[PDB]
């Protein structure tokens, strides 16, 4: 009944637009030319689209005409819809961003919106900016929208209410505030992160709150508007809180987005919450704007997509949480927000149905597109705001390509009617039934011997309130278990030594985790004659047997995420979601070794000979001596040790000495998974006296040892020699260091590639082997990039990692702090000082976030790994020297870059030779099977752990070759040549 | 033609309108009848009847059972009990198909057989010959046979004919007939050495055929397998011209040949030549699996026809030939098939045949039915009739129940629709054909396959090598320069190079580079490297095509030149070369492979990329013992993968190193890619190895070498790039296990070979054989008596086994170790050697070696065998693992347990399963091992290659603006 009104409603609406098609969809103009090739051809889609997204960096005559050439090939190879071509594509760019802008500067805006008004359009404004990335940045957010406040104040006196039914004449259709504002929440704040939930809805709020009582003041309307799911739960609080210290004031509203799983039950929870504290809201219900976004972001850390993924999902979604918003009119204000005829249709009949006040409800598009269905609202439901942005060309060319992709998207509700020329009956049709068709339809990667595939584990996710809860009580746990003494572990049994070392938290050293036994070369000796004797039986053990023991400890060790977090927060300084992805990663090398070794285990028939069977497959070599950084405890000691184990060694120990309790965690770990005895031993121990013991021991076959290039180059010098006794020449595997730098070139997205830049440098205290330690910046956009890293590094807190608003904490032990000190003024020496943060007064091993400008690559702290939180920045002539400053130091381990020059990046592609290179994000954070980490040169011997040739380090291949015939006959196999 | 076949058709109706194995009521039949319905049973039971004349024990037999059979209860039913019942079961199936285990009863038998009508061929049954003693006791059995005919035919009567004399049978044809099997009459039968072969088998053959003569007998000489066709077609030939006049000498063909549609008409050319008359007993063919495994393991054409019903199609052709020359040519008809039968009787009619131009002949034992109807249908039939110890009777057993059981065995398909059986195989044929007419490579490129080894079956090759090593003796006298970023350098300080079996004969000169001129090879090589490790892989593998097809044109020059320089024999040296052909093949396909960057991850908004980087000079110090073969294989890996090399030859092969830079040049290789440094290692060793831009050294050599490299490359000099990166292949002291249930027949030569090929300079030789308790006097002496029976030599004469070692350093250090050894044990055997120069050791066998002693430990590389006697098989396993060293071993065992104990503990780098432990084959056998051994790389491998390289991983974020292109493998929605 109500379905078939609500198609008939469509049908009207369809038949007042009389074949007009919006601007983009009209073939006649340039821009529909343009989209119409772009939605033929996916290939130039892309090339299109992110040469507008790139188009208001190339400032430069030479910048512009070669990324045209670069993105659209010669001019002989262009469309023909498409120096002369730099002035007509820079043209028909900026008259497409004009479309949907209404100004560059607030008096021009403000004009604008008038014009809007005698067209009898009301409007709602937002302010364009880049990304908040420093607290200066979100003051001048703010003030703008302070700016835009007063000079509406000075005018919308003289401004007649647009016609209403009823009400009062000097407000919009006799009820609506006649200035209407929006506002991005995470723009009033660069460090919004739910890890830091409190801060994060403080500082926005605040500001919020600024803007806030100046709506007020000119009695005006604040939208809080909804970005990415990330940020959703603080936005949430945001509006929940400046709601209740004006409970009073009517017009202030939220964005709920349909396309959100949660939103039936935020819906839900909302309009109770409002109810319970005897409050009015508004809600504009849009269906969202990141999707493809959340879709992504979702599968790459394992989490719930939280979209719906049929787009009808989200439509009937959308007409079913209208109806809701609808039928509680008395406390829920709503818009509309939709360009789509159908869900306009939908509203429009609820609304009747319900008889719904039409001061309750009121419909909102976007400013420059849907234009035949704009006018069409007008006329059908009379009450009609345009959001409508205005300021800077830059971030409007962004939100150009976001309108385009969102109007030529395959399930665009536009497109279809616009450009495809669907069927009306389809695109009226009820969503609902929609779903059900292709939910029946859609019910129409596989892993081996009975194993699911390999994913890695799903990361913490502090948008989760039970994550962000778990922290501060397991660390708390944690507190209740200090003051242990931890033995070695030696064939199934703990061995006490009395020479004991204290381990202590780096951010508080006063507090003693605990006390580690030392092993001497006795102890040592005995460790590496258990695992010898483990060693036959264990070499025998069948491969997928062995395996299962892995699997075990992932599962032990899965069960005990949160806690072996704790451990790591409090013991290295690692803050909350640093700590829980080393545990993540221990467990995804558990789970991918497993793999790895079943896929290996099995002799592989070579040849095709008949008369004869070849099969070769893998032997260990027997005991392993493990040598574990601090940096990374639990992952890249599991990750050596349990790579050793399940292919048939036995391992020998030794943790770094400040990371011993995590080193316990494997012996807690592999006797939980009842690990035979002897094939895992722990010894921690003085390396001043067993170091050299263990790597020259005559009974090592292998030695894995990851840390610095000085260590790494010893042993492989030392175990080198062949002893009397020894059965094996010993086999490195040896991950040293890295002077890793990111390349920032002229046209890249600096929104993007600061805040990566100062995650690279300063995460975990810049203490891994993949930090960023020189940023190579190019010439022309030198001055900018410094600045905004700069201002954003100053808005980042130095201090104690158990609290999640401290961006990076105290370095690793008293040791280390002098050594990166010393380095800093090396530096400051060589360059100059561009930033020096503030850290806490009194006890813990801080050093301050340091950045150092004027570094060449002739200097120490360009070439020396510092292993802290000193960044060199460097200042590249030309593309070719910063690819030649990238090359200049021994080591090759990681390194990035930032551009969007398809030349400058296949250039480096092919002569950045680093282990690992990452084009426009972070260098560090490699996961398990996606980025297989390791390098060359002076970094390492070429071993990729996490890798698919990882396992075959730690065996050799042997041969067994079978003469089959027997008095003229053998048996025929399948693969045989045969006749 | 449809009129000839009806009646061949209903000659066939006559036939079966008038068998043991087949006789369901009797052991055999259930034993064989669940063989044809089971063949994992057939493979059990025909491997144990094999292996049953070794089982000597109660001990051994017990095991063995239950090691083939299963539990005694999962056996099914018709099988100590069950020691006896397979004892008695399994001797009574070995004397249907003997007339005797003594020359006394086969006489008397044979008699016997002749009172029911049946005419005899004798042979004598004996295991393989091993020694000339073992070929004079068989040769003495013939004459001991004739002398004991000869005194009772006088009294026989002849079998009944049409006319004649009463005194022949059937009135014409002799009444002592014997065949005799050629390859047992020497044991080095190898068209290797041709004249030598034909000529040793032709004298025993002589002696017994004068004793055929003086009988007035028939003498049949059988043929054997493909590899001696023509030696046995020679013997024959000769022969019958030392005896011209004498009709009573046949000879065997094969139908199943491709080749003897040829043959047979070039063998009646021959006759009508030399005006003689001939026998030919025609027959299908008894190696057929064994002549297909071969020719595919060498990749030979396949001497035989594939499709059953060509061989029958061929016999009546064949048949129909020899028919239509009965002038001259007399025939036996050997076929238990009634088909084939019933052809030839109506064929000889049709051609007017007189019957004293044609015979039928059938194996004692089988066919029994078939017989009887020849008997009565044909009326002259000749029974083929062995006799010996049942130990050879066992494993003739073996093949006749393989012959009856066959798939496509006439008389299986008999005991079925007649039709079917009598129809003309040339139908049959098409047929087949037809159904018939109705492995890949990649990127266009045929799929890896081993180049075909040097085939002395045929005349051409046995002509090559004699005309090849004359043509390098032309070209002696050169002087080698270095070979340096494209160019020949020239130096003062030369070395010659010397033929090691005639030491006065001088090769060439070889300059050798100062540390200045490696020098300027590194330095070109790093020059050149940028540009190569930009160059597209296809590319570079492309260049590794080109040198192997320029190789190829070159096989029996290169191999030529390598029987000169270091002493290969013929098959050695043509072998060094097709492994390296191999190498090139093989290593270019797998850079293709590696060559395309891999996506890895599924995450979508994302792409890894992982794929493979060179990493700059390396320095291949390669060895004189492969010296095209291991050369070309580290060169062109490291060349492929995109690093430049500088190579030293061993000064004592240089001429071969050379042979290198001819291929490379050939193949238009890039300036700098490879460079060529011969030199004194006490010069500009050391300098080479620790070199600063060396960033992978690949050599193959000692022990004490190969560790001091390992040890000097392990430090990083100033502007030092990269940690070096070492490919070392060491020594092994190799073990060949000789355990109490191995066939000796094969264990011996295998053993011999593994020992003394090439003067044992092989890392992969056979230096140990441990021999179990209870067969090792047995096993020594006839390993001895084969060694005896070899000739020590220069290389070029295809007659010797094995020649001079490599020079006079190895010859000094090899017989220090001969004198070392034969205090520790006591010499078995130490061959003569020429008298004159020549850096000739004895093949030398030592006995009473334990792991306790020197050449037990120490690796020689030299002709030097330490025979280690174990108690028990553990103990033998214990002691092959005893050494510091893993390369290769060796196991002749037919005991599934302990086959299964040594593929679980013998670890070497290469274990072989009954067959010698050397000549290892690129794909089939990747080679290398651990241990003192090596550093666990395997060449002609498919892990081989990323020795030389190092991973790269590219990650893209493709993400912009909230948008990231959907790729085809993304984990999506
Ligand atoms: C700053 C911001 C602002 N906002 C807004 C405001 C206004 C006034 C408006 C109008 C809007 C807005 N936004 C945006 C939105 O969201 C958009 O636009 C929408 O969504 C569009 O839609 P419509 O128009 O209704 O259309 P269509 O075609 O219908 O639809 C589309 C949609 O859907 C979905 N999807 C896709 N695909 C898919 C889906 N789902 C599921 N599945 C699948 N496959 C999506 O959503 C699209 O879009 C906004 C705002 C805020 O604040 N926030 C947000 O988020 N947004
Ligand atoms: C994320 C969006 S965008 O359009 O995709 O760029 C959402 C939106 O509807 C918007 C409207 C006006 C200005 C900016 C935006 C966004 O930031
Ligand atoms: C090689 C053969 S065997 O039967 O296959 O063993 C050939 C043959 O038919 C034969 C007949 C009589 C005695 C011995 C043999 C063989 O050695």
């Amino acid at each position: 009944e109500l379905n078939t009104k609500i198609v008939n409603r469509g049908k009207e609406f369809f038949g007042s637009i009389s074949g007009e098609k919006p601007s983009l969809f009209n073939k006649g103009a340039w821009m529909g030319k343009a989209m119409d090739w772009s939605m033929q051809n996916e290939q130039f889609k892309i090339q299109m689209f992110r040469f507008v997204d790139v188009f208001p960096s190339l400032t430069t005559s030479k910048l512009l005409t070669e990324h045209i050439r670069e993105y659209f090939g010669n001019e002989q190879d262009m469309p023909a819809f498409m120096a002369v071509l730099n002035k007509v594509l820079t043209s028909n760019i900026e008259e497409m961003a004009r479309q949907f802008i209404v100004g560059e500067t607030t008096k021009e805006a403000v004009k604008n919106l008038e014009k809007l008004r005698k067209d009898g359009f009301a409007a709602v404004v937002d302010v364009l900016g880049e990304a908040t990335l420093s607290e200066e940045e979100a003051e001048v957010y703010t003030n703008t929208y302070l700016e835009l406040l007063e000079a509406l104040k000075k005018e919308q006196g003289s401004w007649k209410g647009l016609p209403g039914k009823g009400g009062d004449p000097g407000l919009d259709w006799g009820h609506a505030p006649k200035v209407n504002i929006a506002v991005k929440p995470t723009a009033l704040f660069c460090l919004a992160n739910p890890q830091d939930f409190e801060g994060s809805v403080v500082a926005i709020l605040d500001r919020m709150r600024r803007i806030f009582k100046k709506v007020m003041e000119l009695n005006g309307f604040l939208c809080i508007d909804m970005e990415s799911y990330r940020h959703k739960e603080i936005i949430l609080e945001v509006f929940r809180r400046l709601k209740l210290e004006y409970r009073d004031y009517p017009h202030l509203g939220i964005v709920l987005q349909a396309y959100l799983k949660d939103n039936d039950k935020d819906l839900d929870d909302l309009l109770a919450w409002a109810k319970e504290h005897k409050v009015q809201i508004s809600v504009r219900l849009v269906k969202g704007a990141y999707w493809d976004y959340e879709t992504v972001k979702a599968k790459q850390n394992d989490w719930e997509v939280p979209v719906w993924t049929i787009k009808a999902e989200s439509d009937a979604a959308y007409e079913r949480q209208a109806r809701k918003i609808l039928e509680n009119h008395q406390i829920c204000h709503f818009a509309c927000a939709s360009h789509n005829i159908r869900t306009i249709s939908a509203v429009m009949e609820m609304a009747r149905e319900l008889n719904v006040p039409e001061d309750r409800y009121e419909f909102q598009v976007l400013y420059g597109m849907a234009e035949p269905v704009r006018k069409g609202i007008l006329k059908v439901a009379g009450r009609i705001r345009l959001y409508a942005p205005y300021g800077n060309m830059v971030p409007g060319m962004g939100y150009l390509v976001r309108r385009l992709l969102e109007n030529t998207a395959n399930e665009s509700f536009l497109r279809q009617s616009f450009a495809e020329d669907a069927q009306i009956e389809r695109l009226l049709e009820d969503p609902a039934v929609t779903v059900e068709r292709e939910r029946a339809a859609r019910a129409a990667r596989k892993g081996l011997g009975g194993l699911p595939p390999f994913n890695n584990e799903a990361m913490v996710d502090f948008t989760r309130a039970d994550h962000r809860a778990a922290f501060p009580k397991h660390i708390a746990q944690v507190r209740t278990q200090l003051g242990k003494t931890y033995p070695l572990f030696i064939n199934g049994k703990e061995v006490r030594t009395n020479d004991l070392i204290p381990t202590v938290n780096p951010n508080k050293p006063s507090e003693v985790l605990g006390q580690i036994c030392q092993a001497g070369t006795t102890e040592v000796g005995d460790a590496i004659a258990a695992a010898k004797a483990a060693f036959p039986a264990w070499r025998d053990t069948d491969p997928r047997t062995r395996a299962e023991y892995l699997l075990k400890a992932a599962q032990a060790a899965r069960k005990r995420l949160f806690e072996l977090s704790a451990w790591q927060v409090l013991e290295i300084g690692k803050q909350w979601d640093q700590a829980y992805a080393d545990v993540t990663e221990a467990i995804d090398f558990l789970e991918y070794y497993a793999r790895e070794m079943i896929r290996l285990g099995q002799p592989q028939r070579v040849g095709h000979a008949p008369g004869e069977l070849n099969h070769y497959f893998y032997e260990p070599k027997g005991v392993a001596a493990v040598i574990a950084p601090w940096n990374f405890p639990l992952a890249i000691s599991m990750g050596m040790a349990s790579a050793a184990i399940v292919t048939g060694n036995c391992v020998v120990f030794k943790p770094s000495g400040i990371t011993s309790i995590i080193g316990w965690h494997l012996v807690e770990l592999f006797r939980e998974a009842g690990l035979p005895e002897g094939v895992f031993n722990f010894t921690p121990g003085r390396g001043s006296v067993m170091g050299d013991y263990l790597v020259d021991h005559p009974d090592i076959s292998l030695i894995a040892f990851t840390g610095s290039m000085e260590t790494g180059l010893r042993i492989i010098e030392r175990a080198a020699k062949v002893h009397p006794g020894q059965a094996n020449v010993k086999k490195i595997i040896s991950e040293m260091g890295g002077k890793n730098a990111i390349i920032i070139d002229d046209d890249a997205d600096l929104d993007e590639a600061v805040p990566h830049v100062l995650y690279s440098a300063f995460g975990f205290q810049g203490q891994k082997c993949s930090a960023c330690s020189r940023v190579i910046v190019l010439d022309a956009v030198y001055d900018k990039f410094i600045e905004r890293l700069v201002s954003m590094a100053k808005a980042t807190k130095v201090g104690p990692s158990e609290d999640p608003a401290n961006y990076m904490g105290a370095v690793a032990d008293d040791k280390a702090m002098k050594s990166i000190k010393e380095y800093a003024e090396i530096g400051k020496r060589e360059g100059h000082v561009l930033y020096e943060s503030p850290v806490p007064a009194g006890e813990g091993y801080f050093v301050p976030m340091t950045i150092i400008g004027g570094i060449k690559p002739e200097h120490r702290i360009a070439q020396e790994e510092i292993f802290g939180p000193v960044l060199a920045v460097m200042r590249a002539k030309d593309f070719d020297q910063a690819i030649e400053w990238a090359n200049s130091t021994q080591f090759a381990l990681t390194g990035g870059i930032f551009s969007r020059s398809p030349e400058h990046l296949a250039k480096a592609r092919r002569e950045f030779r680093v282990g690992n290179l990452y084009i426009n994000r972070n260098n560090t954070g490699a996961l398990v099977e996606r980025q297989p980490f390791g390098g060359a040169r002076m970094s390492g011997v070429g071993t990729k752990a996490g890798g698919p040739d990882y396992l075959l380090h730690f065996m050799d291949p042997r041969v067994v070759t079978e003469n089959t015939m027997r008095r003229g006959f053998a048996p025929i196999e399948e693969d045989d040549d045969w006749v």
